[PDB]
């Protein structure tokens, strides 16, 4: 509803994050919400990138499971101890929650400096949660125990730059959207998994095996900055992208994302670049609709070197050996329902998008598409 619009806040690059209160008394945490990853996790021990942590010991509701729990993940990793506590999302639905929380004890590379986050919030499902997907998720354990319905939203504004957005938790508010909400099947539950059945940019067919595009898989996926494509497919847009902005030369270290691009402020000749339009598969049989954003949402804002005069972007779209992600570039264009209980997600034009006065992202359909269900891919 209303309260929670505008609960979320965070850096640019570093992660939306919402306001969180665990224990008894409440002790209260900024934590990173995460559609790509499923344990509740919080710094509990002093560190030199966190402003606060998760004290156990001052905490009457706090169980220990005497289990533990460790992360690794490509440079760096988390560990921790796991528990149980009292869980309240101060701007959220009005309730409590006695959930698993893993006690971060251990890190390296994990807590970024000065991103104002303590902890991570998975809200993908139980399949990829550690040690195992026994390890109830935070969200799970929100529907059993209340009345809260199995659903919730995004809207991930970004306009370091502080950003900002809303997550509503157990429904939709319409005033976060325009246009209409078009949903595609979730297809399996343990990350946010969907199926691109077709890709365009500048109303150019990719043209290639839809297979290609779900290479490994395709997740929808907050905690993920850029929108990365299979090394073919980035290769491919790439390709079509420099073809379409022709009209100016870029180096290559920008289309690689090692370096930005400025012009003259207010002076960004957005014209020249393209939408790039993914779409998904439909709920009704032989039907697809698209997502289309703009460059005002692949060309990522960053700061200059020392000056500050001209307007410098990083190109937000990279390479890929893990699958499409479609992370805040493809996110920040729209308003995300993420309806766990009739397996699908929702896509409908974000009222908070960045635009311009000839373009706008779109979402529409529905378009005539078959066997898309062979878009999608299986181990060997
Ligand atoms: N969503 C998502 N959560 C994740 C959550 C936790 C995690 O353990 C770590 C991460 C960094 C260091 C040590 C351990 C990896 C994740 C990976 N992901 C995405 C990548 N993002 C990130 O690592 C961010 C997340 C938030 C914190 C900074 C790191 C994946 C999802 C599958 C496709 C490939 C990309």
């Amino acid at each position: 509803f209303v309260e929670m619009v505008d609960n979320l806040r965070g850096k640019s690059g570093q992660g939306y994050y919402v306001e969180m209160t665990v224990g008894s008394p409440p002790q209260t945490l900024n934590i990173l919400v995460d559609t790509g990853s499923s344990n509740f996790a919080v710094g509990a021990a002093p560190h030199p990138f966190l402003h606060r942590y998760y004290q156990r010991q001052l905490s009457s509701t706090y169980r220990d499971l005497r289990k533990g729990v460790y992360v690794p993940y490509t440079q760096g990793k988390w560990e921790g101890e796991l528990g149980t506590d009292l869980v309240s999302i101060p701007h959220g639905p009005n309730v409590t929650v006695r959930a698993n929380i893993a006690a971060i004890t251990e890190s390296d590379k994990f807590f970024i400096n000065g991103s104002n986050w303590e902890g991570i919030l998975g809200l993908a499902y139980a399949e990829i949660a550690r040690p195992d997907d026994s390890l109830e998720p935070f969200f799970d354990s929100l529907v059993k125990q209340t009345h809260v319905p199995n659903l919730f939203s995004l809207q991930l504004c970004g306009a370091l730059a502080s950003v900002g957005g809303s997550m509503i938790i157990g429904g939709i508010d319409h005033s976060l959207y325009t246009g209409s909400l078009w949903y595609t099947p979730i297809r399996r539950e343990w990350y946010y998994e969907v199926i691109i059945v077709r890709v365009e940019i500048n109303g150019q067919d990719l043209k290639m095996d839809c297979k290609e595009y779900n290479y490994d898989k395709s997740i929808v996926d907050s905690g993920t900055t850029n929108l990365r494509l299979p090394k073919k497919v980035f290769e491919a847009a790439v390709k079509s992208i420099k073809a379409a902005s022709s009209t100016e030369k870029f180096p290559d270290g920008f289309w690689l994302g090692e370096q930005l691009v400025c012009w003259q402020a207010g002076t960004t000749p957005w014209n020249i670049f393209p939408v790039i339009s993914l779409y998904l598969m439909g709920e009704v049989t032989n039907q697809s609709f698209r997502i289309t954003i703009l460059p005002q949402q692949y060309l990522r804002p960053v700061e200059d070197v020392a000056t500050s005069q001209d307007d410098c972007y990083k190109f937000a779209i990279s390479q890929s050996s893990t699958g499409t992600v479609m992370g805040a570039v493809i996110m920040e264009g729209f308003y995300v329902v993420f309806d766990r209980a009739r397996k699908r997600i929702g896509f409908a034009v974000s009222a908070c998008h960045v635009h311009d006065e000839f373009r706008t992202a779109a979402v529409e359909g529905p378009f005539v598409t078959l066997d898309m269900e062979d878009c999608g891919y299986n181990i060997p």
